[PDB]
């Protein structure tokens, strides 16, 4: 909508006060106009309609329990943007500062959150299974940095090129969390799940076989469940970025780390350069190989550093 550019307050879902950016026009809305062509915030009103309305509030203080998801939602979309612009000069998701627009209160006990082509949704969960799904700054980024895939490499949602386009999106959702510095880890998904169970999470990266996934290609799931795998088999990828930036010894294979952010870099430049719709882990060993030799060189310990990673989890 037009108005003039505010700064309103308020409580996420774990509680935390943070401050977010408003536009008035007779209501306050969820609506924040520094960031590209606007960062837009909905009520989905427990329906599945969307986007629903935009989020609109009389006073500009947004600490009622029902808003907590709205000022997640809003304000770690912001975040999102601000790593992608300030780390990677990307700016909004197609390049070109899209308006990045989130409908939260989707469904009734809705346990998920997606990216469904054109903006964010997020469910409430059950209370049991999770709490709201914003709640989480990796969700948020997980599932932004599809709309991020979509727009560049363009991976399809099975198979191999699916598990790869998950595990971009779970390498770039903790990268967000480490950027944001608050409580960073290399799980998905624990800030909003089962609030019940203490230490638990979705996915873990550094140990995908915690929670039952694959950590070497070996290990693969070969049937038709889950577009064919697509958040299984990221376990093996998302264990290779884990131990390309943190480094470790697997099944026997050493891999000296270079860090969190050349991690970044080099698979930023894999997905925007060379990594297409029917990529498969092969190829993506072989992009991650080209975009660590363009960025620091062909006798670069980062490039061995790939190399070595793919190694330790059966990729060549
Ligand atoms: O895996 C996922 N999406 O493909 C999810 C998105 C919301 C929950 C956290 C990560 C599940
Ligand atoms: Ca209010
Ligand atoms: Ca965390
Ligand atoms: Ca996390
Ligand atoms: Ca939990
Ligand atoms: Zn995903």
């Amino acid at each position: 909508i037009t108005g003039t550019s505010t700064v309103g307050v308020g409580r996420g879902v774990l509680g935390d006060q943070k401050n977010i950016n408003t536009t008035y026009s007779t209501y306050y809305y969820l609506q924040d106009n520094t960031r590209g062509n606007g960062i837009f915030t909905y009520d989905a009103k427990y329906r599945t309609t969307l986007p629903g309305s935009l989020w609109a509030d009389a006073d500009n203080q947004f600490f009622a329990s029902y808003d907590a998801p709205a000022v997640d939602a809003h304000y770690y979309a912001g975040v999102t943007y601000d790593y992608y612009k300030n780390v990677h000069n990307r700016l909004s998701y197609d390049g070109n500062n899209a308006a990045i627009r989130s409908s939260v209160h989707y469904s009734q006990g809705y346990n998920n959150a997606f990216w469904n082509g054109s903006q964010m949704v997020y469910g409430d969960g059950d209370g049991q299974t999770f709490i709201p799904l914003s709640g989480g700054i990796d969700v948020v980024a997980h599932e932004l940095t599809h709309a991020v895939t979509d727009y560049t490499a363009g991976l399809i949602y099975q198979n191999e090129s699916g598990a790869i386009n998950e595990a971009i999106s779970d390498i770039f959702g903790t990268l967000v969390e480490f950027y944001a510095n608050k409580n960073p880890d290399w799980e998905i998904g624990e800030d909003v799940y089962t609030p019940g169970i203490s230490g638990d999470s979705l996915r873990s990266m550094s140990d995908p076989a915690k929670y039952g996934d694959p950590d070497h290609y070996s290990k693969r799931y070969t049937g038709t469940q889950d577009n064919g795998g697509v958040h299984i088999n990221s376990g093996i990828i998302n264990k290779a970025a884990y131990l390309i930036s943190q480094g470790g010894t697997h099944y026997g294979v050493s891999v000296v780390g270079i860090g969190r952010d050349k991690l970044g870099k080099i698979f930023y430049r894999a997905l925007t350069q060379y990594l297409t719709p029917t990529s498969n882990f092969s190829q993506l060993r072989a992009a991650a190989v080209q975009s660590a030799t363009d960025l620091y060189g062909s006798t670069s310990q980062e490039v061995a550093s790939v190399k070595q990673a793919f190694d330790a989890v059966g990729v060549k």
